[PDB]
Parts: C-alpha cells; structure tokens; sequence
C-alpha cells in the first residue's frame, strides 16, 4: 500500500501523544532523533487514531507511519516532529559551589539538573548562617535560568550553608545537597580581642591582638560620633597591635569598627564597640548676657547656658566676679540658676561683671563683661 500522508499531531501531554490520519491496519514507528538508530514499533493499529503513552517529558521524538494490506506492508510516511510536555524537575542542580566575593557578598554557581522535565524558569537559593535552623527558616533568593548568581547583604564573619533547587513552569524540583561557601584567599580575618581604653578627654587608645603569620599590610579604623551617625571618619596606619586616637571631642560617645587589609583586599569589620571621652572644662561662656538695674543698689543679671555642643560636660555651677573701676566673688551658684541679684551696690556706680560656667573638671571661659550703672 501507499504510506499515509495526512499524519497530524492532535494532542500532547508530558507522557503521551495522540495521532490521527484500501488498507487493513496501520503501524506506528517512532524513535528519538539524538538517540540510537533502531526505531521502536507499535503494531496492529486498526483505526486511524491512536495515543502513544509512556514517553519521557521534555524529549524530542520522531514519528512515521506505514500502511499494510492483505498483500503486504508499504514504505513509511515522512517523519514528523514532537516534543513532550513539562513536569516538575526530578533532580537537583549539579555541581553547586559558592565563595565569598567581599565581606558581605557571596557568589553561587551550579549546573543544570540532569532531569529538568521541562524548561527551567528559574532557581531558588536557600541559605542560612546557622545550619541548626530548620530548612524552611532559611532565606530564599530567586534567580533566572542563569547558572550563577550573587547574594549581598550577608552578615560578615560567618560561614554560610547553602543549597539550590530548580523550578520549571510546573513546580519546584528537589534541592541540592547542602554546600559550604569558601573564603577569600588572601583576605585577613576579623580582628580579635578588639578593645578601647579611654586615656583622656581627647585621646582613646585602641588595642587588639596582632595575627600570627598573616600578611597584614595596614589596618583600617572607622569611627564616628553616636549623635552624628551620618558623619564618619576613617584612618589607615601601618601594622601594629595598638593605636592611640587623638584630638577627640570631650564628653562624646564614639563607636568603633576595625578591619584588616592584605594585598588581596580588606577583611570583615569587627562588631561595633563604644567608648565615651572624659569631660573637660567648658570652652564657651554663657550667651545672651544682660544686666538691668531695678533700683539704686540692685542690678539683675540674666543669661542662658552655653550652647550644648560647647559644654564639654554637664554644667554643675556658676560663678560671678565683679570689680569697680571708679568706686571704692560669689561661687557655688547652682546650675539651675538663670539669674542672680547683685545687692549692696553703690548709687550711680559702674561695675565690671563676668559670668562663668563650670563642669566637674573646672571653670570654662567667662563672657565679655557687660557694663551697668545702678539707679
């Protein structure tokens, strides 16, 4: 007989293909192109429709039909192409690997799974700093169909665990075995025994243990004032086990982090430590000093405390000194006073008056004198 010609693919699933097209019956012969030469055979198809089952998902096959009658068989028809449908992956990604790119960025790489069962639409990377955490408590990072990715915002100084799974449009596949991410080769370790010692109101000496047999090139110290989180400082210096910071502001809380740089870059910073500088004497006088004579022998002096940034400590007391140039000292004034009444002055007499602020360390500078005459 002549081969059938109207061979048409009518339905396609993940594991089955339905085909439709004077003979007695038909035979359906099929092989996958990239496989072995010998075809598989389905014999005795008495109708013009049939559904071939048992196929593998996401696999390309070739189909052809020949006709047979009472005389014998005939040549096969032209071959037609077909690709089975998708399923969820059945194998995890292969050769998963990871390493630290920076102090907080890791690079992850892998190979496609051996059994994707479809077109991969992306991957899901699960990672945790504590392997004791349950698997579903890990952080999930989704990627596209690429075979590598980066994850930032990691916590520094810790070794992560990781495993990746693939998913098609159907669902997720199994996750790979857990792997451990590698470390930067020549990058130094987080400094150990990092301490801060208050030396004075302007000096703080930092100390730590120098790492043994480690190609340290220089240390990087980053510090800032707690009240000025936006403004930070950084000083680099030759390798040592101690460093004294100088010229700091008195009565100021400072925060510190330390890192180590080798020829291969800087390591992870220490956690933040804190220290407050000691107090000093005030560096500015009270502001807005005014003097008024309410009577013939009384003068009222008014002032406001120095600006907060120049007190260098808690103001503990005030002192008033006076001296008359033409005519013939009260300390221990409590910190809550904003005015004090000078009594017993001479009529129509000019005095020189200075106002002064104090900390526990001592007195600061006094304001420029304000002149006032009684009566």
């Amino acid at each position: 007989p002549k081969p059938p010609i109207d061979l048409v693919v009518t339905e396609t699933t993940a594991t089955s293909v339905t085909l439709t097209w004077p003979v007695t019956y038909y035979g359906i012969q099929y092989r996958a192109a990239g496989t072995e030469g010998p075809f598989q055979e389905v014999d005795g198809v008495a109708t013009t429709r049939y559904s071939i089952g048992g196929l593998s998902p996401f696999s390309e096959y070739a189909f052809r039909v020949l006709a047979v009658n009472s005389i014998g068989r005939g040549p096969p028809s032209e071959a037609v192409r077909a690709r089975t449908g998708e399923q969820a992956p059945s194998s995890p990604p292969r050769r998963v690997q990871a390493r630290m790119l920076s102090a907080s960025t890791m690079l992850v790489q892998w190979e496609p799974p051996e059994e994707p069962n479809g077109l991969v639409r992306g991957y899901r990377v699960y990672y945790t700093p504590d392997s004791r955490r349950p698997p579903n408590a890990w952080h999930k990072h989704n990627t596209d169909a690429g075979l590598l990715t980066t994850v930032g915002s990691l916590l520094p100084g810790i070794t992560y665990s990781l495993r990746v799974l693939a998913f098609t449009a159907v669902g997720d596949g199994p996750p790979s075995p857990t792997i451990q991410v590698k470390t930067q080769q020549g990058v130094p370790a987080q400094p150990a025994d990092f301490q801060a010692e208050v030396e004075s109101d302007t000096r703080i000496q930092l100390s730590w243990l120098l790492p043994p047999q480690e190609r340290i090139i220089m240390y990087e110290l980053v510090y800032w004032a707690a009240e000025d989180e936006d403004q930070q400082h950084k000083v680099t210096f030759d390798p040592t086990s101690s460093y004294t910071l100088e010229d700091l502001k008195p009565d100021t809380l400072y925060r510190f982090q330390l890192a180590a740089r080798s020829d291969m870059g800087v390591g992870v910073f220490t956690p933040t430590i804190e220290a407050r500088t000691a107090q000093s004497t005030p560096s500015a006088p009270p502001q807005k000093v005014m003097c008024v004579s309410m009577g013939s022998t009384t003068v009222r002096v008014s002032w406001v405390p120095p600006p907060a940034d120049s007190r260098n400590g808690v103001i503990t007391q005030y002192s008033v000194a006076y001296e008359a140039v033409d005519g013939e000292v009260v300390d221990g004034i409590s910190r809550e006073h904003s005015s004090w009444d000078l009594v017993g002055l001479e009529k129509w007499t000019e005095y020189r008056v200075w106002v002064r602020a104090h900390t526990d360390v001592g007195p600061g500078p006094e304001s420029s004198p304000v002149l006032v005459r009684t009566d």
